[PDB]
């Protein structure tokens, strides 16, 4: 189940059958300002050049993101959502891991920030996604 | 597979087992101008919550893009690969399919923009991904 | 008065001490799905190196799907504020003008997003701008 | 003037009339890795709302992004300009002064990625600017 954080009994998609959890993405620590996450790298990450696809480093980033949010304001009757992402992409990953660390960086009534770096297993810094983080009542 | 621009006799991974291959991304239409794709929503496709994962919408534009672009750079001797994806997200999607249209809005030397929306089955606007793509001189 | 959208009988600041009035930005047409806009050029609008500075091109997108949105949406006891702006440069400007071309895409209940294009004396695409519009109710 | 890396004997418009020798920037610290700069608010700088205009944060950090890969590569024979500026807005500033801080976060062979943090007088995080700068050799 990813680690991800436990804040209600049932869940529309079982974790395994997610996109995240087909591509293998798991949560290691999480707490209300920071978060990280690993993926080993296999064919499911990758696209037909070799390369982990951009789509995967923006994945991981706005799981790690959303879901750090949701651990904060779901107990309060609130919802939370990726409402934008912009990755950039400085370094191609070929094969062992994606390590994500999300740095939150503005929580507004509406809308929280967070600063994802991913890294390859050299640690050097392969992409970074913006993600803004949409934060509503709970619809009935 | 998937319907991809034949440029090459072989490729690193088969589309088939690829990110792109497991989540089932399918290319219809494409010109140097325009490409056209779409996928039919199942779990592999969504997150937890039973909403399509915003990094789904993310990996279909980045493809159409960067793979319209190979289409015409490949045989110049160049590669192209995503540099930036900026995207936003209007409307979630539950079931159903994801259909993308990539338009061509600035072809420079260094650098190829492309426009791509994210349609439900209904025609509605539920995501937009500016896709930044870098066109540089193959190193093998 | 830049020919601005009358909604208010005072505004803070008198628009041509604005940034806006000072560089000299025009609105033309506003409708509530398009708008446009044009600014002469002028050192006031350039940097160092004689060209027109990035966030010239920034500042008359924002201005225009900012104020697009205030033309609806203050009768109705809301605000609108410019929430995030995404602007890429494909082509440099050196002198003339610079006209905007604003196309609403998404209009929801908390976030509008518009398309701007800035396009030079030839008609060539200089950059374009992805304007997220906040949508509030207003403070008392 | 406002203190700008002296790389060339003449530019093309003097710093004053420029728009960010208009608008009051005022560039403190630069070194390879990270540069600050400052700027008093002013009607100048507001829209007529009463705020500082999201185009000044970006123009305030373009110019330190910009200006600081300037610093670095003009010497070895290269020119930088701004190629995608993506600026997210958190809290508005009224008055006092805007200070913003850039740091490098990849610096490639043809694209070098500041962050750039705009904080208001009381140490808050107002507005994000991530900066991508195009790294090309001088034509003339
Ligand atoms: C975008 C948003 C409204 C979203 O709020 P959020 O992320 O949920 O943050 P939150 O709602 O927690 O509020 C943070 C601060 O925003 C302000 N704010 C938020 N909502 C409101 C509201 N309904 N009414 C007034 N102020 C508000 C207020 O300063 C608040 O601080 P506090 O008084 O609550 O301590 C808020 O982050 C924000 O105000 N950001 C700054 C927007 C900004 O300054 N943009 C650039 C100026 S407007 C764009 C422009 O350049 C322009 C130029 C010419 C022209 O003619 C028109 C526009
Ligand atoms: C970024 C890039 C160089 C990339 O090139 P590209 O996407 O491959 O397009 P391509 O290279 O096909 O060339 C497009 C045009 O860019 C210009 N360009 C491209 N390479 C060069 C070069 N090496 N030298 C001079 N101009 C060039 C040239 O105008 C070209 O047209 P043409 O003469 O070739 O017909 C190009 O898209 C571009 O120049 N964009 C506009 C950049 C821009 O104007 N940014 C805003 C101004 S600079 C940032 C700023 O505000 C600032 C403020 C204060 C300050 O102190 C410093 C900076
Ligand atoms: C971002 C926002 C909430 C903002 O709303 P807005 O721009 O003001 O638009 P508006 O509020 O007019 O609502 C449009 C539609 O959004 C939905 N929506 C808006 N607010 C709510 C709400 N409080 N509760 C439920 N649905 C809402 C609803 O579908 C609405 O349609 P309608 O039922 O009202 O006709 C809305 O545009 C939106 O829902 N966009 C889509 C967000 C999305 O699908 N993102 C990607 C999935 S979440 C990110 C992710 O990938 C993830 C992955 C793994 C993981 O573990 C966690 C997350
Ligand atoms: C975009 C750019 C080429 C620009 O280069 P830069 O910012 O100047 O950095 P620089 O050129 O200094 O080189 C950085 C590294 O990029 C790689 N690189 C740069 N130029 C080249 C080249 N001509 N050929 C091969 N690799 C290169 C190389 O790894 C280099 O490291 P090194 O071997 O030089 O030490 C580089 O930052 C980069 O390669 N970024 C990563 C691009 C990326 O991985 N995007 C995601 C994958 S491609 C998009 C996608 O998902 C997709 C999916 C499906 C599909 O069918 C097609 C595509």
């Amino acid at each position: 189940g990813g680690n991800l954080p436990d804040v209600a009994s049932h869940y529309p998609v079982a974790y395994e059958q997610t996109l995240d959890g087909t591509v293998g993405f798991v949560i290691d620590e999480m707490t209300p300002e920071r978060a990280t996450a690993s993926v080993e790298v296999t064919d499911t990450l990758r696209q037909r050049w070799g390369l982990v696809a951009g789509g995967a480093y923006c994945a991981l980033a706005e799981m790690l993101a959303t879901e750090a949010t949701v651990a904060v304001v779901h107990e309060k009757g609130m919802m939370a959502v990726g409402q934008s992402n912009h990755t950039s992409f400085f370094r191609p990953v070929k094969e062992g891991h994606v390590r994500a660390e999300a740095v939150r960086i503005h929580a507004g009534s509406t809308t929280w920030f967070w600063d994802v770096s991913l890294r390859d297993d050299a640690g050097r810094l392969c992409a970074v996604s913006s993600m803004s983080i949409a934060v509503r009542p709970r619809r009935d």
